């Protein structure tokens, strides 16, 4: 053991997120009853939310990875009618969503929803929906279960921060 | 929940996985004492494995995805003098994996260890090393657990299989 929080105002353990994402899976499973959705996860990010969402969304579904950053990495997948779930990390401003709703809608999906772990909505520049949302947080430099700081620490259990300061 | 099994005869609970995938973390993060490892997960299947694994490594590291099948994803960061850990989900032929290393070694990394969940040794084409293993298995149609079966069932928090037959 050596995993360490840092010294930031938000701080959200493996134990709180387990429970939440085991919820959202839940309510996925629930409005999508009857349904195959797909799921595509925006990488790097939202990979391991990814990982712990699905195996806690008990329907037959598929999946794709995109990274996007300007489209980074592209979808292999066919979109056009079916019922897609976005799986964000962190929404802040509300672009990049934006841009991937865009782009997703181009190729008329049958429907689509956002999840995400983490929302800033004082740092909203658009306005972008979140059926499926982890945490609600301040502005804070937020890192671990998959977000990185530099890079590093993507492999955190939980969510935590570091002041402004540093 | 209705998270079924196959009838195949390969089977391995949640529980063992997780019980195996913290042993390796912790074999990782011994042997990996005083350094950081950058990990590199094989899209799309070891993605879960990478989410569960990393977790499980008490250590500063970096991370990167590619996907190869010919290589479809790309890498973003550096590898040149870095103790580099490939992250697989199944070798059985060795063929992509000996691919892999050739593209990796190309770069001059510091060092390169294999982790992988599944091994089916009978298929091997070539020799490829695995210095980190979660199971050794009989060559049967596996899937779950981030593995697809006709890009389904990769949510299945078990691994499982399907007769021959059908």
């Amino acid at each position: 053991g050596m995993f360490t929080p840092g010294n930031g105002p938000v701080q959200i353990s493996a134990e709180a997120i387990k429970k939440r994402v085991e919820e959202l899976g839940g309510e996925i499973a629930r409005d999508y009853q009857g349904k195959t959705p797909h799921l595509i996860c925006v990488l790097n990010g939202a990979f391991i939310f990814m990982a712990d969402l699905v195996r806690a969304i008990p329907l037959p579904l598929t999946m794709d990875f995109i990274a996007i950053s300007e489209l980074l990495k592209d979808l292999r997948l066919p979109i056009h009618g079916r019922d897609v779930i976005v799986v964000e990390d962190i929404v802040d401003t509300g672009l990049t969503l934006s841009y991937l709703l865009d782009y997703l809608e181009a190729r008329k999906p049958a429907s689509v929803r956002v999840a995400a772990l983490l929302s800033k909505p004082s740092r909203r520049q658009v306005e972008v929906p979140i059926h499926y949302l982890g945490f609600e947080i301040e502005d804070a430099y937020v890192y671990g279960y998959g977000l990185d700081r530099a890079q590093f620490d993507r492999n955190l259990p939980f969510i935590t921060s570091i002041r402004p300061e540093e």
